[PDB]
């Protein structure tokens, strides 16, 4: 039923992020960095080889140009700037994919860019259009909400398929958005809390939001973070299914 | 007969380099930056649109990762690092090309990378292999010499076509290499000197090297720099032909 | 009476910004880049030598880390991140100042950072505290408004002197803020409009805002941009006085 | 007798390098990154607070501008470029030191820059002069050799004190240089080998070089790498003394 995704290839130079070798065999979808928040060219090659080696679907994980902030800070870019930096990043990653006989299978924006799309029509249009410009049929992954009507409508105008994503290890606000990271309790560090939220989403059942009040979602893809070490050491919830 | 090339799309953010709008209509080949020495994504889009608009053939102009040095400083990278950063840059530029119904037609390394290939077999192999990995038939542009036997042999092993390039506005050393920029007289600022060197190459006739001694070359492509303002204001030597 | 300021040392690597050699002798205050939006170390050395050579007061011109955006895009940083990046940049520039027998005489934030301080108490506190941490008495330059009561109060808490700045070549909104650059008419390109706005400020007289309605300011410092070529070719309004 | 040094504050954004919290209490000297190979401003603040908290002497650890290469790749910069980037980095770090009531106590170049000084008089002169320009008495740390006559002479011309450094966890070539990292066996991963080499240096006794042949050194400072996990888990050789 629901697919597991995970942000990977987020190492950079001599610095390691996550634990891609462990997480790759457990997920369906690898959202790989494209050098703007992480993932230098050699790291990118390695992330793709590792994904290819485990049969995992590769998404482009593009970000704002902000290495020191890990692409988790909103940067007030024009739609024109965003279109071009998405296109650039998709093509850079796809170069490695094709040398390894595969291709970029979807796009999942990283960090503040991903969250800025939830409230900004002009940025989502720009991102959708970059996807369509690159390849007919290339899906964009966006935040599942109770009502995804705005996203469905814009995706229709651009003729881009959408993948609706939910999160196992992030606290949700009442309004359907994710709790900002600049605030305690935004990431779940209780493994049992992560498992329960994940399975509530998998089943379309209510789960506790940030304030412990019930929130209901259904999603095509479920994100688990390799950054988060508890979400790592509990990742064998693939077996729960 | 001989094709004119020129390094373009080398602006970056708010900073302008060259004069692409003037130089583009006068050349056959536009070597476009890929974001490592110059050419942010929006600049890249613009350089491609401008090239497309004038019927000019687009080459990828990849460099070492060195913005503050404009990619003109040798960086001791591994062959593995170089392979990946070339592949990355070709794919980033090609994303813009295909959105505009064309494609990257060749590769010309920029700056120190280009010159480091003249003496380093392992780097040239890595660069040749990146070209082959990206697309069957994608040529690499290299420095024309009296004897290009080493390059022909490695290109044959990789099955990559070669384009032999000479320079109108750079002083040559007796040994066939270009005079390093960290030394006066390395760039011609006498327009008449530029025209004469260009036409000596176009005709396969001898021209004065760095020390005024005669050097003979024949080449498939002739580089003129838009950086260099005299080489710009003398660029209507296209008409000389 | 009123001092002229100008953003300078904003070249970066091989790229030139402004025309520092012309503008430096005409101004009282040189707001020098610190490597985050512009101004690599060698450019910084050169900007300081040029300022020293003309008797001009040197300010640190710190920005968000955003080279491709020229520091003109708001980046959602924490107060902690902003404090540290200001301190870093002041110390980097001051290293060159002291090697040349002078010192950083004030701080003027660049780009989106400068404008984000007008509405964000927590960022202004962080910036004020970086100034105080670096040196007792080091002034911060901020946007002159009709009422500067919020800034005076926070500056008092930090015990940092304030310099109130107005702009000759930027259109003002009715509310006292500058018109965002992502909107036509934000920069004056009519030289006569620039001269008139400058002298209205110099005299404390009303001038036309963005919508041509009158706005009154008095300021300790008047900014003229070397980016802006009309504001450059009209800069001999120093003589108007 | 001999002082222990260790490269620290080499984390960058969300990426962690080393284990500064463990290594700081065991060393005499903390060589802190300055943002060119590692160490963003907030990481720098943290490294300084941690050093201050444990009574450790703080050195500036400046590098070539090369984040993706961790400053371990030689970059052909001019002496002028190197002078300025050293000065810049010393001043950036010193800003944090002084806000915490201390100061930069010496300079140790990082990565390829450090090794390039061993063979390049013009770069060592430029680096020595940056030290002297910043502060009278600020020592430069350089590679201890059998004969340090070239370094002593240039340091004398610049009137900069020298600290002679040896390495516990790096293999030495017969000629006194360190084995390049682009070659197996360059870093010791045998803890006992590290302890023995360290104590041979501490005592001025011979130890096995890269080829197992004896090499004799005496040094003022002994480097142990927090990068290297075996050199970390054997760092309680401070107690050996």
């Amino acid at each position: 039923r629901i697919l597991l995704n995970c942000d990977m290839g987020e190492s950079f130079g001599a610095w390691r992020m996550g634990d891609d070798v462990h997480s790759m065999p457990l997920v369906d979808q690898a959202n790989l960095a494209c050098g703007f928040h992480a993932g230098d060219p050699l790291t990118m090659r390695r992330a793709v080889e590792l994904a290819v080696r485990h049969g995992v679907s590769i998404g482009a994980h593009p970000a704002y140009p902000d290495l020191s902030g890990f692409g988790r800070r909103s940067l007030a870019c024009s739609a024109e700037e965003v279109h071009a930096m998405v296109l650039y990043q998709i093509g850079a990653l796809d170069a490695f994919c094709r040398s390894l006989g595969t291709q970029v299978a979807y796009v999942k924006p990283h960090g503040a860019l991903y969250n800025d799309l939830v409230g900004d029509d002009e940025l989502l249009r720009a991102v959708l259009d970059a996807c369509a410009a690159y390849r007919k049929g290339l899906p964009l992954m966006v935040l599942a909400l109770a009502d995804n009507g705005r996203e469905l409508e814009l995706a229709d105008e651009a003729d881009v398929p959408l993948l609706f994503e939910a999160f196992a290890d992030r606290a949700y606000l009442p309004d359907g958005r994710l709790a900002p990271r600049r605030l305690g309790g935004a990431v779940h560090h209780d493994p049992q809390r992560i498992i329960e939220q994940a399975l509530a989403i998998a089943r379309g059942e209510a789960f506790p939001d940030y304030d412990g009040n019930p929130l209901r979602l259904t999603a095509d893809s479920l994100c688990v973070h390799g950054d988060n070490p508890q979400s790592l050491a509990v990742l064998r919830r693939l077996r729960a299914a």
